């Protein structure tokens, strides 16, 4: 199979992105980003074991999420900060990997590269950026998750570490982020 | 098992959309629009047989293409005309099938629904619209096509492709226009490189 490096969170739809890539004949190499602040990659690592997929944690420069924290404090809205982290991350991985994918969904607002942005990336660094969920609305994703996974209400992306930095600074993260996590617990079908 | 109705032209991309839907557990019902001008759907038919998918042709009012013809005559490039037809097809089909799919893709500007057009379409018609290829770019699709399909080139003006083009092209001819001016290759899915 052809190799694809997938930004992976361990959630419902993140796991869906990895499963789709498998069925189309890719060998999905799951990667989760950590900036050496707190080990928030655990959930993703676990669910990758469950998914039956190779997982790796790549550590990046904390400075990236420090700046993100700044942007949160600067804008209140997290969009800009998150756009910054995600983009920078892709630019980084694109210097190592030729085929990249993540779980950006149709209904998502951020992270989300624009058209020119995607083109630029693929052209400048000679890679393929793949977003399998791009064509899939909320209802469809919901249907597909419930066909593929056994799911569960529990109560691994950049948010945990960023929020952590905020706490350290004296800022309440709750102010900058909303309230809602579901866990993939097993397969109903086989990938 | 969940049905889905897939606008289908018979090209390798369109075929990839079918195949993907099937990978995800859907029962794909390939459909090709016809406007009663000419039987340009023949290609899509043969291809569905080869893919092993159920196929149907849906006949729509010829005025839809008559207007696409008018629009071509004045825009001279087909974009606006293609948009108008495909949008019109979706509205009509959305009254009959609650899960609609097509072969729209990341690197084709046209045809393509905007996000706001999509949200409107789904809410007004209480429907699911699915675009498997939207997240895949030119190069990725080129690679996927060659992995799933045996392929061959169709030389310019022999076989008729099964999208709106041919039927539009035809009206333009009748009209005393020159089609080579606006619609001056073709790649045939000849077989499968592996089970779907």
């Amino acid at each position: 199979l052809m190799d694809v490096h997938v930004l992976f969170s361990g959630g419902k739809d993140s796991s869906l992105s990895a499963v789709i890539l498998k069925k189309l004949g890719y060998n999905p190499h799951l990667i989760t980003i950590n900036f050496g602040v707190i080990p928030s990659y655990k959930l993703a690592e676990e669910t990758a074991k469950i998914l039956g997929f190779k997982h790796k944690v790549i550590t990046l420069d904390r400075k990236i999420v420090e700046k993100a924290a700044d942007m949160i404090i600067e804008h209140k809205y997290p969009g800009p900060a998150i756009q910054y982290v995600h983009k920078t991350v892709l630019e980084i991985l694109a210097d190592e990997y030729s085929i990249l994918a993540d779980g950006t969904r149709r209904d998502d607002r951020v992270p989300k590269l624009s058209y020119s942005e995607i083109q630029s990336l693929e052209m400048r660094k000679n890679i393929q950026y793949i977003t399998p969920l791009m064509g899939f609305g909320y209802k469809t994703l919901r249907h597909l998750a419930s066909e593929f996974f056994i799911l569960e209400e529990i109560k691994s992306d950049y948010e945990a570490e960023i929020r952590h930095i905020l706490k350290e600074r004296g800022e309440s993260p709750e102010k900058y982020f909303p309230e809602k996590q579901t866990r993939v617990v097993g397969l109903k079908k086989e990938i």
